[PDB]
């Protein structure tokens, strides 16, 4: 019934758990607010390729509280921080995220440097890598990527949320899977690509697959798609892959707008 | 007195920086005190299998605070907390390892959650990853593996020293290299392993050499070797590779008992 999970546009999403409800990495900029990430894969196509899917009303109504992972454009934008209320409790990665969105006038803004309670809600850091190992070993790439944390969502009598982040799979993955067991786990695999490396910043499909044969039993939503410049990987690619692999019926793929139950 | 660091046994050592003696990873058992590790590489050999080199005394008499960068048995040990002054200060990686120090009587454990300072000494946490992805996704494995910090070290005037520590190489220690850009890099290398896997929980050689590419300029210290039994090489390995390749002079691989000045 109550709790569930709200896609909003790429990796912005409201995850409604008991009476609370958490705005998800929030950027809000209108259509083609912005040009496509420099020296990124198809950088010519302006960002985000399409509004949002409902007006800001109804996104901003019932949020108690906002998960911004890591700072990046894509992830927490100007327009976010113009449209939401300067009170409501922003739960950071570090001290670093904390003092600029503070310097933005948020009043209330709270670092999970091992897990916090909200509301009932215990919210656990989790650990990742904007990119392979090779992309951290170029001096250029690398404070580009910086840090994005994820956050294990755990409550009475609920499902476990795995918000994964903006990471690849790296042991941290590996220990926040067996460590809490998510029922639950959101996943970006729109495989952002840069231009002259042969990986990804983020997850795609081999990770999908990866996922269903680790946590069989779990719920996968996958998200982060069709929105910025750079994701290579499609709505339209991810679905092509689990229809094929026969697991649909692990894999979510929603639509902007589109309500999952949990 | 004079920056410089004393290497023990295996990874533990004496780090004194800004008349600031640190010890760390303090394992101190006698000479075959136990049985070696289950399960893993050369598991008939007891551990350690040498004794100390110096006194207890001159371990311990010149001591301001400890480092313990995780509590697994050749990092922490029953010797260690029957030995070390319940008031010493002990630096811990988290909330799991400050219970259990705790517990074991000691008084003063703080929790490096991102940074802390000591005496005019910044230690920043670092990450790190003790196995490989595979061997994080063994569910008998992965929590014996565990979560294991490395240390960056600041102060004023002085060398930036980064304390690795049992991790295997990831986009963590890439982070850590290129942010703090570290003068002095002391390298967990006895290559240690596991019965029925290929790789390694920790370093080895070629992280050495890997190590010499991405900071030439810097003075590493390979240790973590000759005292217990998994550790699959040894420091005649490193010796002869290091020579093998030219590289002599970036890497010391220090004896029980001997200070390097920094
Ligand atoms: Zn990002
Ligand atoms: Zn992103
Ligand atoms: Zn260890
Ligand atoms: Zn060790």
């Amino acid at each position: 019934a109550m709790t569930q999970y709200t896609h909003i546009r790429n990796a912005t999403g409201k995850l409604t758990i008991k009476n609370t409800t958490f705005l998800i990495d929030p950027f809000l900029a209108p259509k083609d607010t912005y040009p496509g990430f420099e020296g990124t894969f198809n950088y010519q196509q302006r960002m985000p390729m399409v509004d949002l899917p409902l007006s800001m009303d109804d996104l901003l109504s019932n949020v108690t509280a906002v998960v911004v992972t890591h700072t990046h454009l894509d992830h927490w934008d100007d327009t976010a921080i113009n449209s939401i209320p300067k009170s409501l409790p922003i739960f950071v990665q570090n001290t670093a995220d904390k003092e600029l969105i503070t310097s933005q006038g948020f009043i209330d803004v709270r670092i999970i440097f091992e897990s916090l309670e909200f509301n009932g809600i215990t919210l656990r850091k989790t650990g990742g890598s904007h990119g392979t190992v090779e992309m951290y070993a170029n001096p250029v790439l690398a404070p580009l990527a910086g840090d994005a944390m994820g956050v294990i969502f755990e409550a009475a009598d609920e499902p476990t949320v795995y918000l994964v982040g903006d990471t690849v799979w790296t042991s941290d993955v590996e220990k926040a899977l067996l460590r809490f067991d998510p029922n639950v786990i959101i996943m970006n695999t729109g495989y952002a690509q840069i231009l002259g490396f042969e990986d990804s910043i983020i997850m795609g499909t081999k990770d999908i697959g990866r996922m269903v044969v680790r946590k069989p039993e779990a719920k996968i939503i996958a998200v982060h798609m069709d929105t910025v410049n750079h994701t290579a990987t499609s709505r339209k690619d991810v679905r092509k892959f689990i229809k094929g692999n026969n697991i649909e019926s692990h894999v979510a793929v929603p639509e902007d707008g589109e309500t999952i139950t949990l």
